[PDB]
């Protein structure tokens, strides 16, 4: 109950590796501050040492092995790693591994493959008639040799690419002729099918690709005793392979493997389909909701907060839903920026905090900022916020999302949690106040604003109401400390 994940990196981070001593020495912090999960950056080797690890080269190399020019990842050793799971177990701290396995970047070497081109826009569509192009496709592991996995990957284990290093064209995607080459399905249906990312593209067509995939997913758990997967670009990998994927990894290791997807869309709509079709086994970040906390904070006060709820995962479907405010595909200078304004931050991480359903995630670039886009850190804001999860947040919820400026909701509390019990109450806009009530057992307490943004009291009436206020485009949430 009321638990709460941390990403714990964000898309800038030097490239030191000294990020998993980081972490190691943060633990028993983030234990105390209300973290109970840690979801790590990709563990092993990228492209490149400063690749955030999402341009995937070998899965098998956590950091190990000498290969594209460094032993290290870009946040350390494997002995580093290890060491810092070890830190965050013995502090009781879950532990979810991200999960890369749409696609291979950094190819060892090219190969000479027949394939056509595919309209960028409808990879449905194949624009060019059959050709030999010059792809990045084969992975020897020149510098891992065999050890953990004999595995080698050629052009056949993937549907295409977009690069032909023979003629350099842009803006182009290949996809690869040959027995049963096709893009793979079900997978999201922008771009006609948009099975094609980026790098080689794996197919899940081919047997001896899904059954080492499965082995590494088991071999990734137990080595470092992973208590949960954080999956990359879901759209764009065949629904019913995560789907088999994640039930092979928890059947194989006996571990209900908690396991949270990206499927990045501001579409309700595609992400239920892709529940249903992975049969409801997983939960997933719930990117509308985001959309609309980064919405209403660009809207300078005009946006309805009545509606702060509307058409995201949270609100239709709670238990599969993983609440954030930003992430690495969201902060500054990204493809997907879409970062949600300081002022409004906090009302934000209230809004996915204190409410009681989700499963609320605190982005690394909030907590501790991001010093090379000006970001700074709003722990000092956040904490207050966590404290009020961790010991306030439990018990029944009472909603008043009836102002389209003033919002709040209370907790009522439970027994099982000593004094718990909540008013929240935010204003994008002008601050006001909004009657609201906690339970009649509360009659009589003298509460008190959590976050400190509101220096005075309220006193629940008799009948368990209390007149909370609210300072302008602020959250305060009201507790009996
Ligand atoms: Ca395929
Ligand atoms: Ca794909
Ligand atoms: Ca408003
Ligand atoms: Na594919």
């Amino acid at each position: 109950t009321n638990g709460t994940m941390m990403q714990y990196f964000e898309w800038y981070l030097p490239n030191d590796g000294n990020h998993w001593n980081r972490l190691n020495s943060d633990a028993s912090n983030l234990k105390s501050k209300g973290i109970t999960a840690v979801w790590i950056p990709p563990a092993w080797k990228g492209a490149s040492q400063n690749d955030v690890g999402y341009g995937a080269y070998d899965l098998y190399d956590l950091g190990e092995f000498n290969q594209k020019g460094t032993v290290r990842t870009k946040y350390g050793t494997r002995s580093q790693l290890q060491a810092a799971v070890t830190s965050l177990k013995n502090n009781g701290i879950q532990v979810y591994g991200d999960v890369v396995m749409n696609h291979k970047g950094g190819a060892d070497a090219t190969e000479m493959v027949r394939a056509v081109e595919v309209n960028p826009n409808n990879r449905n569509q194949e624009v060019t008639g059959e050709y030999t192009i010059e792809a990045w496709t084969r992975f020897d592991f020149p510098g891992r040799g065999n050890t953990h996995s004999s595995f080698k990957w050629r052009w056949y284990h993937f549907d295409g690419v977009d690069w032909d290093q023979s003629r350099r064209l842009n803006n182009r995607i290949y996809k690869f002729r040959g027995h049963g080459k096709a893009w793979d399905w079900e997978v999201d249906t922008e771009n006609g099918n948009y099975d094609y990312l980026m790098y080689a593209d794996i197919d899940m067509d081919h047997p001896e690709v899904v059954n080492e995939l499965r082995n590494w997913g088991v071999w990734y758990t137990n080595t470092l005793g992973l208590d949960g997967f954080r999956i990359d670009a879901v759209k764009h990998i065949k629904y019913s392979f995560t789907r088999d994927w994640i039930n092979h990894v928890r059947s194989a290791t006996g571990k209900n493997m908690f396991a949270v997807a990206e499927f990045w869309k501001n579409d309700l709509g595609a992400i239920e389909n892709y529940l249903q079709k992975t049969n409801w086994n997983h939960s997933v970040f719930d990117v509308p909701l985001h959309y609309n906390l980064y919405n209403a904070s660009k809207s300078g006060g005009n946006y309805d907060m009545r509606n702060i709820f509307n058409g995201t995962v949270v609100q239709r479907h709670p238990s599969h839903a993983v609440t954030f405010v930003d992430n690495h595909d969201s902060q500054p200078e990204e493809a997907l920026e879409s970062f949600v304004e300081e002022w409004f931050k906090p009302l934000a991480y209230a809004l996915t905090l204190t409410r009681e359903q989700g499963y609320p995630s605190v982005f690394y670039g909030d907590y501790y900022g991001i010093p090379t886009h000006g970001v700074p850190a709003m722990r000092s804001k956040i904490d207050p916020i966590l404290e009020a999860r961790q010991k306030y947040a439990y018990g029944k919820q009472n909603d008043y999302l009836d102002h389209h400026n003033i919002i709040g909701w209370t907790r009522e509390g439970n027994t099982a949690h000593p004094n718990s019990g909540l008013a929240t109450i935010m204003s994008d806009g002008a601050g006001g106040s909004k009657w609201m009530f906690v339970g009649r057992n509360k009659a009589g307490q003298v509460w008190s604003d959590i976050t400190g943004n509101r220096t005075g009291t309220v006193t629940i009436n008799a009948d368990g109401w209390g007149n909370f206020s609210v300072n302008g485009g602020s959250v305060s949430i009201w507790v009996n400390k």
